[PDB]
């Protein structure tokens, strides 16, 4: 039996940091946990998709994923992802520190209620459309998780799997999630 | 048990337009169908091997794909790929609008008969020897489906299985198919 | 069920010879056994890690092969592999004739006993100090698997698995070895 694979790459900036890290210095030879450090990334997402047959020779188009495109654009790319229970929450978030005036959308991720902060200073305001604040620690088999839940949810209009969601940290270092 | 496998990259440029492409505007966003446009790609093959054992610490030697390469470079490169049963086939190749005087060759692409061009143009000429006639949309896809055939029916003397070939159209997007 | 894992990129140069090389010319068109020449390579290692499930996010962290990666680095990098059956092996190291005063280390390699050649020219010394010697071949494969090998041995602290280690000998060709 043939299988029939599709992948493309997509990209975005950002800023996270993980702040559960723990190391194994046997492994890691240096303690220190860097992870837990404000910093950022250049991301890329490479989505999988599978049939057992071909459709006018494809898989499905490329173009299907285009709203998939416009998600990372729109939502993540030049954000800061920030864990929910990121014990700085409250520092980094303090006009949010209760928790209470966060909106969730349907993808799973929340923005700030701005409303709360009207007549915030301009530097304020843009602090907060930097967050995306998610339940889950930011890491890239965490967002790699996230992508293929996503994708899962939304694909089977177009008849193919997902069958996996690749999430490159840096160009040396990445995670994959296999849907099985 | 361990598997082996090598995998090994063959890159060509060409011209293709993909005829019969639809798009479903809720995922696409755009409904433009800009693949049926005669445009062109940088294209990469990865051809992957895999054997159960190494024989002198190899599946098998990476030159063994050396005809491999030959026939993208003698075949594909510089050339345009277009299906036999495109519709504009009599608009784009006028003097074989019948499809009858075309050389078929043994890895399933055809030629035109230059025999019936005789004494045409210098640049007529070179319009014809262009075209490499498949039958099948040239796809990703079906492009790396006709390679991974292609492969398997050579390979055997070799005393390897060819598990899988991948199509790249663009350095973001490729196509991959596994042999089971 | 989901399937987790991380991958990461280890990048060193060397120099080696492949002694056993043989070919057959359908395939390779050309007879010329090159890979007998001494050459060398930039490599890259590639190493995955595999895990049924996450643990605060992660199947291990990416620092957790900073002793692979040092490894890499102190012991291969900028060196010389050379299987201690390869025929040139009292040829290019006459001082180690016999192919005794080797100092093997727990890794699968050795290094020569720098006491027989106390005293030496400096030039001598920087000839012995380039030589890894292993026990197979220095193909990509090989060295694929003998990676595998070393970090099945120490990784399994961690409870993740060594699912493969790929070996990329050139940009454009390379070796997986699959822990199945
Ligand atoms: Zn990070
Ligand atoms: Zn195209
Ligand atoms: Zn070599």
């Amino acid at each position: 039996s043939l299988i029939y694979q599709i992948a493309k790459e997509f990209d975005f900036c950002y800023g996270h940091r993980v702040w559960s890290q723990e190391l194994n210095p046997d492994f890691s030879l240096d303690p220190c946990l860097s992870c837990r450090h404000l910093h950022g990334h250049q991301g890329k997402v490479i989505v999988h998709l599978e049939s057992r047959e071909l459709q006018r020779g494809m898989v499905t188009d490329f173009a299907h994923l285009n709203w998939f495109k416009r998600f990372i654009d729109e939502v993540l790319d030049h954000r800061f992802i920030i864990d929910i229970d990121d014990p700085l929450f409250p520092t980094l978030l303090p006009h949010f520190a209760d928790k209470s005036a966060l909106v969730w959308m349907e993808e799973g991720y929340a923005r700030v209620d701005f409303e709360r902060i009207k007549g915030e200073s301009s530097p304020i305001l843009e602090l907060y459309e930097s967050f995306v604040v998610v339940r889950f620690v930011p890491t890239s088999e965490s967002i790699a998780s996230w992508l293929l839940e996503l994708l899962r949810s939304r694909i089977q209009p177009l008849g193919v799997k997902v069958s996996s969601v690749e999430f490159l940290e840096t160009p040396k270092s990445r995670a994959r999630v296999y849907n099985e």
